[PDB]
């Protein structure tokens, strides 16, 4: 949302089969139609975005861990994809706080 810390509850996750029905359903998003979640660590995640402070956009080299929930068909009935695929993310004060898009970054 603003800082690395809200990006993160947002677009991370420590369970690689997280509930999109149960979380989405959360006040944190409230059955949001689709949102990207991501599976890896915070020192993993940061020691990626601990190369430059003021705010660029930087392209994971490797690929990492993708669990995304997407609107399939309403209400609150979403799926989960598990993909391993790069990601474009803006690196800002040594942390990464915003998702630009995946291997093509527009």
């Amino acid at each position: 949302m603003q800082n690395w810390e809200t990006f993160q509850k947002k677009h991370l996750t420590d369970t690689r089969d997280v509930k999109c029905d149960a979380e989405m359903k959360k006040a944190l998003f409230d059955c949001k139609q689709k949102n990207t979640f991501i599976y890896a660590r915070p020192g993993r995640v940061q020691a990626l975005c601990k190369n430059i402070i003021v705010s660029k956009n930087v392209l994971s080299t490797d690929e990492f861990y993708l669990s995304d929930c997407n609107r399939i068909k309403l209400p609150c009935h979403y799926k989960l994809k598990k993909s391993s695929n790069t990601i474009c993310i803006t690196c800002e004060n040594k942390l990464p706080v915003h998702f630009v898009a995946v291997e093509e970054c527009p």
